């Protein structure tokens, strides 16, 4: 019918009231300073409901911030402009974040950050938080005797109860090669019913109240009245302020399975009715999606795991082994940072650089960018009198969403290392076994020359990533197994912060039916009284993340499932909100409530 009501030569931004809007307004101010384009940030109530209404009239903000789930219904209605970042810009964000903001293939928002719920706990009330939902009733009873509760969280919004509902099988819409079946809905299967029954049981047994909402839970946790809550990264600042000694960790399991929170990509979309689309583009691309821009928002209220690689590298500290194809060497490179705990406190950084080149001239898989997530545990064999290390490691590939035949069983491993650190020569032999099906390494190492002159934990990375578990969907990214049996050369430099460096070269290959890692290490420039040569590192491989809260967010997100963005998501949310609220409050049984939700969603 008519023209836009939105004013030219300025930007009006809507963002939710739980996000860092004062921080974003600081980015606005800098933009205004540089360009003369005034930026107003607003945080209206129920803004995800008000946008489609005002935007259809040709009105509303120039930019709207929300999790990516609602943007497909906006895009279906013609309310969002197709965005046009070029290849160079797109390469600056994780690929998977761009996929969250596609509607019929087209990019319709800029991803900003990847959000998942975690378990937030009070370390003074609960130094070891529960691994299982099932143990929380007894924990509540114990805490109640001391006038505290175990757990309070927002039961009024379905986003917060969904991790429990989905844990044993509930799902929103079924995904089947390419799209969501709008008629195959998982809110009323056995798994959803069991989660929602567990929640209702908590309320019947008086471990939770039906009326707990976002404000009540946050105030209870921040005043030290409940030992746990469930919330997202945006809430961490208010906790910081309260001075409660908190941790953020993996959500509890239910019937043995991880909780499955929905994964939201906070995203910024451009109103189709804005006459300021180029200015909005410049703001989001050249001001907000920069390290300085995300930091201003992040310092206000934490974003989580940001979409922008450069700033996620600064926040996250390169926790995982990050792998890239090195086409020139028909191989790969990798970098990552290990953090070794120092005995009476502190952390000793070890910056790792890596490259692998196949030995044989035969074909190998060159992967897309991805990472390996590694967990290691160190122990001692009480019968072993030589200086030694017992290692158990688990490794899995992630980071996107024939030699392999030599690894389908359990392979014996042998390791030989000749070292020279500041002229101090030493040798290590190891043996054990790898089970690539489970990503599992079990090994024992001995210093064959007497006392190891460096801490054992500093040699863990040097002492067979062919034993990583690459899931089905990622097998084409496994360079390591594809090199075998002839194998590969692996080279590293490892720089120890404020101290020396290791340079390593290894051949990793089958000799007969044994996987053998033969290594030469040279250490130069170390301090004799430093952490390494002075043996000041704790004996473990805890390798804590720079920010354990971000690590816990990504752990929970990988166990979760990306929100669909289909227009039917608004009927989904309404239907589950109603079913959960009803069931909690004793209106109808869990079965009837979830059945009504199913019927409403699929109509
Ligand atoms: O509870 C339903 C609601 O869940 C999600 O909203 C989250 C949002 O993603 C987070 O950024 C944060 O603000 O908490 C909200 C829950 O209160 C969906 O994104 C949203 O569309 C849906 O209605």
């Amino acid at each position: 019918r008519w023209g836009s009501k939105i004013e030219e030569g300025k930007l009006v931004i809507w963002i939710n009231g739980d996000k860092g809007y004062n921080g974003l307004a600081e980015v606005g101010k800098k933009f205004e300073k540089d360009t003369g384009i005034k930026v107003t940030v607003e945080h209206p109530d129920k803004l995800e409901e008000k946008f489609p209404q005002v935007a259809a009239t040709g009105d509303g903000p120039d930019i709207i911030f929300w999790a990516h789930d609602r943007f497909g219904g906006y895009a279906q209605s013609g309310l969002l402009a197709e965005i046009t970042p070029d290849k160079a810009f797109q390469d600056k964000l994780y690929p998977f974040t761009w996929d969250a903001v596609r509607y019929n293939g087209k990019l319709i928002a800029y991803p900003i950050a990847v959000e998942a719920l975690s378990l937030i706990y009070n370390k003074d009330l609960l130094p070891n938080p529960p691994k299982t939902w099932e143990e929380i009733p007894a924990l509540d009873k114990e805490l109640k005797a001391k006038g505290k509760s175990a757990l309070m969280f927002n039961l009024q919004e379905p986003y917060f109860t969904w991790p429990l509902i989905a844990a044993d099988g509930g799902y929103a819409f079924k995904y089947e090669n390419g799209k969501y079946d709008i008629k195959d809905v998982g809110v009323d299967n056995a798994g959803a019913k069991a989660g929602l029954t567990f929640l209702v049981d908590l309320i019947k047994n008086k471990h939770m109240n039906a009326d707990t909402d976002y404000s009540i839970a946050e105030a209870a946790f921040n005043k030290g009245e409940t030992a746990m809550t469930i919330n997202g990264p945006w809430a961490w600042s208010n906790i910081d302020t309260s001075k409660v000694n908190y941790g953020v960790t993996v959500l509890p399991t239910f019937k043995g399975q991880p909780s499955k929170p929905f994964v939201g990509v906070l995203s910024a979309g451009i109103n189709a009715a804005s006459p300021n689309k180029e200015l909005a583009k410049e703001f989001l691309e050249n001001y907000l999606l920069t390290d300085e821009g995300l930091e201003a928002v992040n310092k206000d209220k934490p974003l989580g795991a940001v979409a922008l690689k450069s700033y996620e590298e600064e926040l996250g500290g390169s926790h995982n082994v990050y792998i890239m194809a090195d086409k020139q060497r028909n191989g790969i490179k990798a970098n990552f940072k290990i953090r070794h705990n120092i005995e009476d406190g502190g952390v000793q950084l070890a910056y790792h650089y890596q490259q692998n080149t196949p030995i044989g001239d035969g074909p190998v898989l060159l992967p897309d960018n991805h990472y390996l997530s590694t967990q290691s545990k160190l122990s001692k064999d009480p019968n072993e009198k030589r200086d030694h290390m017992v290692l158990l490691e688990f490794v899995t590939a992630a980071g996107i969403t024939k030699g392999e035949e030599l690894f389908t069983g359990v392979v014996p491993i042998l390791v030989e290392l000749d070292g020279d650190v500041n002229g101090h020569k030493f040798s290590v032999s190891g043996e054990g076994e790898g089970d690539a099906t489970y990503g599992k390494l079990t090994l024992k190492f001995i210093c064959t020359t007497g006392k190891l002159p460096v801490p054992w934990p500093t040699l863990v990375t040097t002492l067979v990533q062919c034993f990583s578990r690459y899931p089905d969907h990622m097998k084409q990214h496994d360079f390591f197994k594809s090199a075998m049996p002839e194998g590969y050369i692996q080279e590293r430099t490892i720089f120890f912060k404020d101290d020396g460096n290791y340079k390593t070269r290894a051949e990793v290959k089958f000799e007969g039916d044994t996987l053998v890692n033969r290594i030469e290490l040279k250490g130069i420039d170390f301090k004799e009284d430093g952490n390494i040569l002075g043996h000041k590192l704790e004996y473990n491989f805890n390798n804590p993340a720079k920010d354990p809260r971000i690590a816990a967010t990504m752990e929970n997100a990988q166990k979760g499932e990306i929100m669909p963005n289909i227009p039917q998501m608004s009927a989904f949310w309404y239907a589950v909100r109603t079913a959960v609220i009803n069931a909690a409050s004793g209106r109808q049984t869990v079965d009837e409530d979830l059945k009504d939700a199913q019927t409403r969603i699929t109509k």
